[PDB]
């Protein structure tokens, strides 16, 4: 994998030139795309800016993310050579820090739960998860420093630890979705996939400009309370193994563990989420719902149809448990700075299941709002596990230094 | 004005008919329009639907509001003759409720301060307001029963009142935003205009199927509490005069109503206000304003030249600032029932000033989020004056139980 915070550094001292970092991307996705599959489309006569922080980074961007110069068609056919006028005020961020926009990278039909053709690069017989599919597929096989995606319920930490790249999804409404294919507007939370969580705040840095972005250090002795969500079921060998490997390394390098239980109102909030974005979705996806209906992905199609008849009253219940989910879960972060869990339900699933994983792991944190990030932890039968670090509502940088501490506790 | 609640009525009882009905609103449109001005685009061929809650009603589109078969041309040259490919999920509640979409109404470029071309229905030598200014227009003149419009700051309330309708800016993101071009996203909110009270409660039943909505009547003896914004600094004598004789309407009617003041956090609001606006403005219209700078028109040109400099940190603080008169304001409730002050500085301005009118008395209750709506009061020098009804959070029901209250409390 290729890291956002190594090229900057080397660039800013002129040991590295932008022009010769952005070859290097094209050169490594070339090297891989026929096998992995990650892009919709690869701009080819992509080429470096000027000026700029992100300078000579290379940028997968999540094809439901409006681009001007080049097609964003949501994964569906019903958008097939969709041209939009201008670029989503999240790819503004990116190219007005001197980003060069690569390539569209591929996402399942409107985020949802049709599997794309992508693979995942550290087993090509195996998903590399969604809906971020071809964003977490090409930061894997190290094609690009950078790729944003978009999480509705685990759109971005589960694919990300799928593939065994870093990643964050910030804190619900910090990054804009304006021009950002709507799922569930109550959920919708734009992410972001890098090598390491010092590539992340890099790469959120240069995007919002944002002081608490700056400067961000590994955390000395976190304090970390273990939640195994006891309510999303139960979870796969493999996850439990990397989770357990996870607490180890935190606690030799300093970090006080604790398990701790999630009070009722999260595990109710963790049950209504499915509430929320499917009532949601057929308000979001009306118009393609009822004048392309057949034209919506199988599952997604499918997910629709058995939901047609959620009520605004059962709605605004779920949403009232929403709340009240999120005011007991702050009381939780009292005594702890971070939550550790898994980020998935175990290694990713082989191609031929056709799914992309369970985001039941994931979910609950999207409604909840706090900042999630994916620590790559190791790996099983040759595919990766990681373990999701989550912090209070606000508290991204935090989230980023303590996912950062783990990374080098894992190294030992 | 046209009544949808009476075209309801009369459909459903079957003396008219749907195709009658719209038949009527073509009519309505090609009698004024052309002194008007208020349809960016009148789909002559647009048919009534055989069933749903709104056939046979015609309803405007404020232009930043997506459709499918029709441009969305935001109010600028920067996208003339764009197209969208899908209906934004406002139209769509209208549509599958049976409503029929006869165009798009003016809007000022990117919803903000420069002037479209639409004429006041009472007076074409005055502005009709803004940004909703075709909306507004449009029901004014009779052209239409129902239209939507939006607010970030004034744009649904203040051309109401300019244009002597009815209208609503209902509890924040309770209507989804999405496919409705950005200025702000912690502000951006879609409203209804109307010809009473009545008619913003039988469209909201019909467009979201809240219980809530159905069986609103008139309230009785209602609570009000009149807050004359001092913040905002005095208001021009007509508007003054208009309180005062809703005021009096009211108690004459059985209201207890009584002057209060606004907690000095809910005064602080109001004041960073333009901060968070301003502030995701830029952020919201970064590929508009670093690709077709000159392009934007004037005012918002200037505008947005000027706050360049707003940075992230003192836009944190103003959200903080924001939350915290959120807050204190839910206390105002506990002993009053709604909230009674200025729709707009007076009456309407003369197109020659170039000017859409001064948000400063609506800004407040945007970024409160609070349902407000607009109930004409009486006719200065041939202009329409009129009040704003304000609920708590949520209770858009009883905004409008008291603002049809307030309506019979005029007629005497």
């Amino acid at each position: 994998m290729i890291s956002l915070a190594d090229l900057q550094r080397r660039i800013e001292t002129g040991e590295l030139s932008p022009n010769a970092a952005i070859a290097q991307s094209h050169a490594a996705i070339e090297a891989r795309e026929k096998e992995v599959h990650a892009f919709v489309r690869h701009d080819k006569s992509a080429r470096a800016q000027a000026s700029g922080p992100l300078r000579g980074i290379a940028v997968g961007i999540k094809d439901i993310i409006d681009t001007a110069n080049m097609p964003t068609e949501m994964g569906s056919e019903i958008y097939r050579g969709w041209q939009p006028r201008s670029d989503a005020p999240v790819v503004m961020m990116l190219k007005r820090a001197g980003a060069t926009i690569i390539g569209k990278t591929t996402t399942t039909a409107f985020a949802s739960r049709d599997p794309t053709a992508t693979l995942n690069p550290h087993n090509t017989g195996h998903s590399p998860g969604g809906s971020s599919s071809g964003s977490a597929a090409a930061v894997g096989a190290g094609m690009i420093p950078l790729a944003l995606g978009t999480q509705t319920g685990g759109s971005v930490i589960r694919p990300a630890a799928y593939c065994g790249t870093a990643a964050i999804k910030p804190s619900f409404r910090m990054l804009p979705t304006v021009g950002v294919k709507c799922y569930s507007w109550a959920l919708d939370t734009v992410g972001l996939f890098g090598a390491r969580a010092e590539d992340l705040a890099r790469g959120l840095l240069a995007m919002t400009g944002r002081s608490e972005f700056s400067g961000i250090v590994p955390a000395k002795a976190p304090r970390i309370g273990v939640v195994r969500q006891e309510f999303a079921g139960a979870v796969e060998p493999a996850a439990e193994q990397g989770l357990q490997a996870a607490i180890k390394a935190a606690e030799r390098a300093g970090a006080s563990v604790q398990a701790i239980d999630l009070p009722e109102a999260v595990h109710e909030a963790w049950r209504i989420h499915p509430i929320i974005q499917d009532f949601e979705a057929h308000r979001a996806l009306a118009w393609e719902f009822s004048e392309h209906h057949d034209e919506i992905a199988p599952m997604l199609r499918a997910s629709l149809d058995a939901t047609v008849g959620l009520t605004p009253k059962e709605y605004d219940e779920a949403r009232r448990i929403g709340r009240r989910g999120r005011r007991e879960l702050g009381e939780v972060f009292e005594g702890v700075d971070v939550l550790l869990t898994y980020s998935a339900p175990g290694t990713a699933p082989a191609k031929a299941l056709a799914s992309t994983g369970d985001p039941r792991y994931n979910r609950l944190w999207t409604l909840m709002g706090n900042p999630c990030v994916n620590v790559p932890v190791l790996k099983v039968g040759g595919l990766p596990i990681g373990v999701q670090v989550i912090a209070r509502f606000g508290n991204d940088a935090h989230a980023l230094a303590t996912a950062w501490f783990l990374e080098d506790a894992l190294a030992k």
